[PDB]
């Protein structure tokens, strides 16, 4: 499954083509996917709720998918894993850029770091449900996102 | 009109509460809003589109829209704008987060700072067109974005 501590085997070139392929099609409406996927995160997981000060007072799919707060999140979101997926071949570069957001959601959002591998197993189930490949990329964005904690 | 240079008045109560209303239709729906503001001025400002490295190809509106590059850019800049319509009472805030923009615009991206105020006329003209209270607003924005260079 999708880990979020120690340490995961490079990608392989395979792996990494199976990724892009996947990823493509749901990058495509990244606006939509990226919607459903917060959405049925959110709603399914109920601790982690308290962690998105703009939500409160929505409750319903509907209510959420029709929030303009909701749709930035989501497409914010969405487009980080976007870069690590277009960033696949220079592992420094991803590392960069995902240290610097786990700055940000230690330091200025105060997220609880649990729940990284938590929305990480819903994009992956979304993508690609089963691939090892596309597991290892969320472990290596998840240990990432964890780094400044 | 909307100036680049200098300074403007502060914004009184009744334009700040002429500008939430005007802008928070266009904002819910900022994804479609957007993209037609930002194909408008590419399309309409030959001279800009050198400044677009990832639209390199794209040249008629359909082709543009299609573009989820287009749609990722024009989704910043509106949440951009938006974040300025919601700190204007809290004029310290919106200088820092645009003083921090200008700079990546001017080291990074290296824009030619001239076309700021062609792009913000294209949203004045969209959200209130004529309103003097949006293009204070406008100016304001512009004046920040041009700190940097
Ligand atoms: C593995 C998935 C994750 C990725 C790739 C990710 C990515 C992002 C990105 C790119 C931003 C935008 C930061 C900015 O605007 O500078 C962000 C913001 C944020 N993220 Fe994360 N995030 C992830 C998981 C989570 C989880 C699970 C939570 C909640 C427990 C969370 C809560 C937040 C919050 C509260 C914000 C700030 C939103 C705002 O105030 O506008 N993120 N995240
Ligand atoms: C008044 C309107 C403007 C605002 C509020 C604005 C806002 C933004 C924002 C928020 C970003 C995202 C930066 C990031 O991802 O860290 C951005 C990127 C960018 N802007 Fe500006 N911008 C404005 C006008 C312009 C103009 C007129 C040009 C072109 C001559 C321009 C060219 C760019 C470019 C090239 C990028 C980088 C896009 C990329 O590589 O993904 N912007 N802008």
């Amino acid at each position: 499954p999708i880990v979020d501590t120690g340490s995961v085997a490079p990608l392989s070139a395979a792996e990494k083509t199976k990724i892009r392929s996947a990823w493509a099609p749901v990058y495509s409406t990244y606006e939509t996917s990226g919607v459903d996927i917060l959405v049925k995160f959110f709603t399914s997981t109920p601790a982690a709720q308290e962690f998105f000060p703009k939500f409160k007072g929505l409750t319903t799919a509907d209510e959420l998918k029709k929030s303009a707060d909701v749709r930035w999140h989501a497409e914010r979101i969405i487009n980080a894993v976007d870069d690590a997926v277009a960033s696949m071949d220079d592992t420094e570069k991803m590392s960069m850029k995902l240290r610097n957001l786990s700055g940000k959601h230690a330091k200025s959002f105060q997220v609880d770091p649990e729940y990284f591998k938590v929305l990480a197993a819903v994009i992956a189930d979304t993508v690609a449900a089963g691939d090892a490949g596309f597991e290892k990329l969320m472990s290596m964005i998840c240990i990432l996102l964890r780094s400044a904690y």
